[PDB]
């Protein structure tokens, strides 16, 4: 085992045995690690364990080198040097933050704060460790064996005793048994297979744990500033449609990487596709974490870019329905649209990474490892929703801690900012501009006079932990009878269980705030449901109200966010 130290890069044979990722640690840092943490197992070619027969001493501080072997204080020969002395551990080729990443359980916010404020090699170590911990936690949950079938979209399940039950929402995807991946929604439950299969009684579902691979490439490559556009060739004949972004497309060619903060409806997809029309011969790889964000880029490319040079990359193990209008899996097309987890090993003139608030440092590193590009563009908004951190239960994660790109956008500011929201009525724009954008987001549309807010706490019931507020759905029902124009509205709430009750009572299409991100609707009916930290999250609130093009009805629980809404108040 010959490699480089994760804290100093000094070559060493040593690796920490108690670290779940086995990081290579140099003699000066390996000591600093074992002497300050519960981690005492050290691994070089042979473990630093006692060579005496039947001896169970593995702590490196209680061990010595006796000639060419290792022994504890009870078996060491007279001529034996301690392995731990003078700030070093004997190894070939002869920090507080590394200890904290190495030993935390990833349940606190301060753990993620650290995984983003540390050095670049420690950011990769933190993302490798966190992902390995997240996967092992999936194994702790119990197996759900099918006790019976009801119909084509409903079933009943038997859970494992002793092992806790994972929460039922489309977030947690099970693997059927190999009957394909399956999703559930709340003893009557709604079953949904990625593959159409006549539900087998006896078969079981298990949360499939992917193997965490090691990170090699940084989350952000080292920045390079140029005095000319590099490797890219602009057009002089550029349609007036994209004239607004000409100066920013040039900024893109005069830097190795660039950040774009685009509040909702400010033109991110337009900017991303227009960059292809500006550097017309440049091969562009369009990437995002979700299939929906890649599909949304495909919809904009279909309108402006030639359908022949466009390819949508679909992983052979297809899970959800995606874009069907490009030639599929043709890696060598000029315009390649693909999710981070399915990226092939290829090079590009430009790489566009959209919905950057949803990326983790693990995703950021994977992109830098599978794609070698002249220019990298990071598009998103740190005021929108981040990736769900499953293990995180204590504390709240601020935008500057979502990933490396968000960290930059929230501290030094973004390289480019789309300041005019063209989607929302002014009431909505004026609310989110003051809430999350320090009054720098401006309204293109006029006030629609179709933005209403109602202060109604109702009654909070729970479907395990996911909340329901029937009096809030009852208030929406009464409003709908008086304003039937709102019959075509999308119902939005922070909880899938609230959305299940509202789908049956109201008959409106349903969307959680988290699944609505990147989408727009003429009318939106939002019920806050609870007054929790989840439902009062300003990034989730910002996404919730910025889905509307024409009108919105907000039934609120929080007096703070109700007062911040610059909407017409209703009564009943
Ligand atoms: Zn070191
Ligand atoms: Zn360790
Ligand atoms: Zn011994």
């Amino acid at each position: 085992a010959v490699g480089a130290c994760v804290l100093c890069n000094s070559q060493t044979s040593l690796r920490c045995g108690a670290c779940i990722r086995r990081p290579f640690l140099c003699c000066k840092c390996c000591y600093d690690h074992v002497i300050s943490t519960s981690h005492k197992l050290v691994l070089s070619v042979n473990p630093y364990v006692c060579n005496a027969p039947g001896c169970d001493v593995t702590d490196v501080t209680q061990l010595y080198l006796g000639g060419m072997s290792y022994y504890c204080k009870s078996h060491k020969p007279p001529i034996s040097f301690p392995l731990c002395a003078n700030g070093q551990v004997f190894g070939l080729y002869k920090v507080t933050d590394f200890n904290a990443i190495a030993t935390c359980d990833w349940t606190n916010a301060g753990d993620y704060i650290l995984a983003n404020t540390c050095t670049e090699r420690l950011k990769l170590f933190a993302a490798e460790t966190l992902k390995a911990t997240e996967e092992t936690f999936k194994l702790s949950y119990g197996i759900a064996t099918v006790r019976e079938v009801l119909s084509d979209r409903e079933l009943h399940l038997s859970w494992e005793v002793g092992k806790p039950r994972p929460p039922l929402n489309r977030n947690y995807v099970f693997t059927g048994y190999q009957i394909g991946e399956y999703t559930f929604e709340k003893d009557a439950v709604v079953y949904r297979g990625t593959t159409t299969y006549k539900l087998n009684v006896g078969d079981y579902f298990v949360l499939t744990s992917h193997t965490v691979m090691p990170l090699s490439a940084p989350t952000l490559v080292p920045q390079e500033h140029y005095v000319r556009i590099t490797g890219l060739y602009p057009t002089l004949n550029i349609s007036d449609e994209f004239s607004s972004n000409v100066a920013n497309y040039q900024k893109v060619g005069m830097q190795k990487y660039s950040t774009l903060q685009g509040p909702p409806g400010t033109g991110k997809s337009h900017f991303a596709i227009g960059l292809a029309l500006y550097y017309p011969s440049a091969r562009i790889v369009y990437t995002a974490c979700s299939h929906a964000a890649v599909d949304a880029l495909c919809e904009k490319a279909l309108k402006y870019l030639p359908i022949d040079k466009c390819s949508r990359i679909i992983p052979a193990r297809a899970r959800v329905e995606c874009f069907d209008k490009f030639k599929v899996n043709s890696t060598l097309e000029q315009y390649v649209f693909c999710t981070v987890n399915a990226l092939p090993e290829t090079t590009a003139d430009i790489v566009v990474f959209d919905e950057i608030s949803m990326a983790t440092n693990y995703d950021l590193s994977v992109v830098n490892a599978r794609l070698r590009a002249k220019h990298y563009v990071y598009i998103g908004d740190p005021a929108q929703l981040p990736a769900p951190r499953t293990l995180l239960t204590k504390g709240t994660l601020e935008p500057e801690y979502f990933n490396s790109v968000c960290r930059l956008m929230k501290t030094i500011g973004p390289d480019m900012f789309l300041g005019t929201c063209r989607r929302c009525p002014a009431e909505i724009v004026d609310t989110v501009s003051a809430l999350v954008y320090d009054n720098k987001l401006k309204a293109h549309k006029d006030k629609s006079a179709q933005c209403f807010k109602m202060f109604y706490k109702g009654v909070i019931t729970h479907d395990v932990s996911s909340a329901i507020n029937r009096p809030q759905i009852g208030v929406v029902r009464e409003f709908l009878t008086r304003n039937p124009a709102w019959r075509k509205a999308v119902f939005i709430s922070p909880y899938n269980s609230q959305n299940a009750v509202a789908s049956k009572i109201l008959g409106l299409p349903t969307q959680t705030v988290d699944s609505s991100q990147g989408s727009e609707y003429d009318y939106v009916i939002f019920t806050q449901t609870t007054e929790t930290a989840h439902s009062c999250n300003v990034n989730r609130f910002n996404v919730a109200i910025t889905r509307a093009k024409v009108g919105i009805l907000c039934i609120m629980s929080d007096r703070d966010l109700y007062d911040k809404l610059q909407f017409t108040s209703l009564e009943i």
